[PDB]
């Protein structure tokens, strides 16, 4: 991969692997989400990050995902080459945004798009905060200054408010636990695992007859390595579902989300 | 990736990804196992498969792993390029063997090696069978004829018989269940998930202070999508060795047995 000519975005090509695909021989949404993370990490490395900035390391601050929104038009098949372009933008004092565009390397057409909202947090107390001027200055140099949105449309699915699922849920998958492969290099549960857990409560018949077109996920709290999660789903409708991940015991919310599925 | 000059082996280079590494910023054994399977799949595709032969498709037969043996000297770091060479060999009527050699692309040194034993099975009845001459002639043209072993040593760990762990186990991890990401393109549990489940019963302090050097796994039965597994471990030993057992949480039916060897960091 490499930064583009202006140095304000990053591109990388990936060849879809045999273990990365599902029953239709196309990449799962989790493989797509892993690739978005990888191109994001490669972009941060290319522009000098060790994405904590110098000031963030001094004030013990980290970026945490608040929301992830993905829309897939075509899932790349096993052996296909997908090109992903990524960029970040400052959202004033609120936080930052990272966007992605997925393209078929052979045809050049857009096969998917994603957007994510990140907020600042003290890594020890876990308390959220706004973005200060000193931190905004050291990352503005890597962002386009004029707006560049993967989801430009005025009133699109990426900015919709998600309600809290009420008991009883129509479907559920209980007792979900992360294993070591679900952890990142800092021993935290990878954000992609939560996408997997959300999908676990969708019945197999829907998965077998539909393709996931849109997924919006809100992140409220982290699941620790010794935590146990319940995944809850209710049909709200194409089929649309409302989702909720909560701790098995006290019922503490960890995530909420929505999915939109198209008939094959 | 590509077949080598003689067309009897296959090589592929991989750049280690951010999500593929553990706490030390080096590839986990599961990432290594996934890469071994990807290079194996790319080798089968390059020589005309889609590794079911023409006669195998006619007799409804498939290759199934009986044993996997991996030895790692150095785990590649995040961003490093690892080159993996793979080849297959006929083992007469018993089955076939697939071997791998892992190398650091920059230094050229061997950083790991793996070997695996595969047996023929009827896809529907699940009954094992020997390799017929007709099937053997369809894949011998893709194998070196003279022996080529990743583990040549006359008394090596890859061919050791593994005993069955006796209750009570020293350590355990109960109620393990596969999710959709643990399934392959045919909706079967991926073989690499079993490596993960075996490792789950190793205490975190051993993982934090040791590096996994050798893993040998015997595959006895498949875990179905609605099955629940218990992972059991007992220390058998600067080096720590463990005996492992995966069994169904209910009836206690054996699915895998294995051994691991760990070295102090
Ligand atoms: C605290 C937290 C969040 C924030 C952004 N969600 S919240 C509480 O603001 O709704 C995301 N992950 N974690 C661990
Ligand atoms: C049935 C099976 C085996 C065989 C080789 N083990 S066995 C029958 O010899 O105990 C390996 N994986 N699976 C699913």
């Amino acid at each position: 991969g490499s930064l583009t000519e202006d140095g304000l975005s990053y591109k990388e090509k990936f060849v879809v692997r045999s273990y990365e695909v599902g029953s239709n021989k196309t990449a799962t949404v989790e493989t797509i989400a892993n690739l978005l993370q990888e191109v994001g990490c490669n972009h941060a490395q290319s522009v000098g990050f060790s994405a904590t900035t110098t000031t963030m390391r001094k004030l013990h601050l980290i970026w945490v995902t608040a929301r992830m929104h993905i829309e897939i038009y075509k899932y790349p098949a096993w052996g296909d080459v997908v090109e992903i372009e990524t960029w970040c933008q400052s959202e004033g004092r609120i936080g930052t945004r990272r966007d992605w565009i997925l393209k078929d390397s052979v045809t050049g057409e857009v096969t998917g798009r994603a957007t994510s909202k990140w907020v600042m947090m003290n890594q020890d107390t876990r308390r959220l905060q706004k973005v200060s001027d000193d931190v905004r200055d050291e990352y503005l140099v890597f962002c386009p200054q004029e707006p560049r949105l993967a989801f430009p449309e005025e009133n699109n699915r990426s900015l919709k408010k998600i309600p809290k699922l009420e008991d009883p849920a129509q479907y559920s998958m209980i007792g979900l636990k992360p294993r070591r492969a679900d952890l990142d290099m800092n021993q935290h549960v990878n954000n992609v695992t939560y996408i997997g857990w959300v999908l676990e409560s969708i019945p197999q018949e829907i998965v077998d007859t539909h393709e996931l077109q849109v997924i919006t996920l809100d992140y409220r709290r982290e699941c620790q390595q010794d935590d146990v999660v319940d995944s809850l789903t209710t049909t709200t409708s194409d089929s649309q579902f409302l989702h909720l991940l909560r701790l098995s015991g006290d019922g503490q919310e960890i995530n909420r989300g929505t999915t939109l599925w198209r008939k094959k």
